[PDB]
C-alpha cells in the first residue's frame, strides 16, 4: 500500500494572457504518528513556490511559459523544500478548468 | 487495461487533532469520500454502481454526525481513511479489488491510499 | 517520471433516463519544446468523439449502453486518432458526478 497527502492550491499569472491555475500536490510516505506529512507544512511550501509566479509575466521567468514547464518548475522546487522520508508523487497543474498536466514520479 | 468503477460520497463530522501532547481546536468538515474498486468488465461492467455505494455508505454512516476524537485516539484524515479502506475490503465481493481510498477533509486537503 | 496532458469535457446522453456525462481524458507521452500535445489539437479528437453521442439515446448505439461500454467505446476512438508520439493513458467517464468508471492503459 502506498499512502499520499494532497493538497490543492490556486494562483493567478499571464503569458502568451492571465489565467487561474489550480495546482494539486501529491506527496507520498509512510503514515507515523498518524499523518504523511503536516497538511499546513505542505500547503506553507507549495504556497512559498507559487508566490513567486502568483500575477507575474510567466515569459520573464520562463523562456517558454507552458504549463508543462510550469508543472515541472513547481515539481522541481517543491522536491528542494520537502523534509526527509517523504517523496513528490504526482503535480497536476490546470490552466483553466477543464485543461491541465500531470506529472508522475 | 486495468478497470475500475468509482463511487464518490460524503460526510460530516467533527474532530480536533493531536497539536502535542494534548490536542487541539474542535472543527466540523465535510468529509468527500472517493472509493475505486477494480475488477474484469463481464456482460458490460466490473461491479454493480449500487450495491458498492451502499457497502461504502454503510461505513460512512457510522462517521457521520460523529465526533471523531470519540472514535479514534487519533483521527487524522490518514488514520480515517485506513480505516474506512479495511472495512471497505472486508465487504467486498470475492471478484473486485480495493484499488484505492481518497479522503478529502474539505476540498483542499486529502489523503489517498492506494493499493 | 511520467507526463501527461488532461481534457475534460461533458456531454448529455440518455440510457432510458438521461445524464449528463463527465469526461477526463489523459494523454501520456514526452515533453518535447515545452509540451506533449496541444490542448486543442487532444480537445477537437476528444469532442469531435464525444458529439456523436451528445444528446442521443445510447441503447440505439449500444447494444448494452453501460458506463464501462461507453467508455471503452471512447477509449478506441480516441486511440485511433492520437498522433504518433503518444498514447491514451486514461479515461474517467462519470455518469453524474458521483459514479464514474476509470480505465487505465
Amino acid at each position: 500500500m502506498k499512502s499520499r497527502i494532497i493538497v490543492r492550491t490556486s494562483f493567478d499569472a499571464a503569458h502568451a494572457h492571465g489565467h487561474t491555475f489550480f495546482l494539486e500536490v501529491a506527496i507520498e510516505g509512510e503514515i507515523k504518528n498518524g499523518y504523511v506529512m503536516d497538511f499546513l507544512e505542505l500547503r506553507k511550501i507549495v504556497e512559498e513556490i507559487t508566490k513567486e509566479l502568483d500575477h507575474r509575466n510567466l515569459n520573464n521567468i520562463f523562456e517558454n511559459p507552458t504549463t508543462e514547464n510550469i508543472a515541472l518548475w513547481i515539481g522541481e522546487r517543491i522536491r528542494d523544500k520537502l523534509p526527509p522520508y517523504v517523496k513528490l508523487k504526482r503535480v497536476v497543474l490546470w490552466e483553466g478548468k477543464d485543461n491541465g498536466v500531470e506529472l508522475e514520479w
